[PDB]
């Protein structure tokens, strides 16, 4: 599924994102939108040979299951195909153990490089929420 914009503000702030850890909505929603253009079933395989999954883009490397990411963890304790359902709910868990774990947002490439330090709250703007 391809979200849009307010859409998908919408269901992250259902899901208890909006301030988690710190973090305004805004920035889930600009995360999204360069990580996966807003399409949860986007994925992108890495150098390592892990694959990055969903509308996050959650590594296989530490985070979920693919059967083919060897020495890998699985610490959302998912298979990766669930990050790719048009129910976001698996990856807005794995995303708040992700973000909780230390080093908060930069995790996300795409977040540190487009998103930090920007005004991420143009990015709900004009949503209904
Ligand atoms: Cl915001
Ligand atoms: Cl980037």
């Amino acid at each position: 599924k391809v979200f849009g914009r307010c859409e998908l503000a919408a269901a992250m702030k259902r899901h208890g994102l909006d301030n988690y850890r710190g973090y305004s909505l805004g920035n889930w929603v600009c995360a999204a939108k360069f990580e996966s253009n807003f399409n949860t079933q986007a994925t992108n395989r890495n150098t390592d040979g892990s694959t990055d999954y969903g509308i996050l883009q959650i590594n296989s490397r530490w985070w979920c299951n693919d059967g083919r990411t060897p020495g890998s963890r699985n610490l959302c304790n998912i298979p990766c195909s669930a990050l790719l359902s048009s129910d976001i709910t698996a990856s807005v868990n794995c995303a708040k153990k992700i973000v909780s774990d230390g080093n908060g947002m930069n995790a996300w490439v795409a977040w540190r490089n487009r998103c930090k330090g920007t005004d991420v709250q143009a990015w709900i703007r004009g949503c209904r929420l």
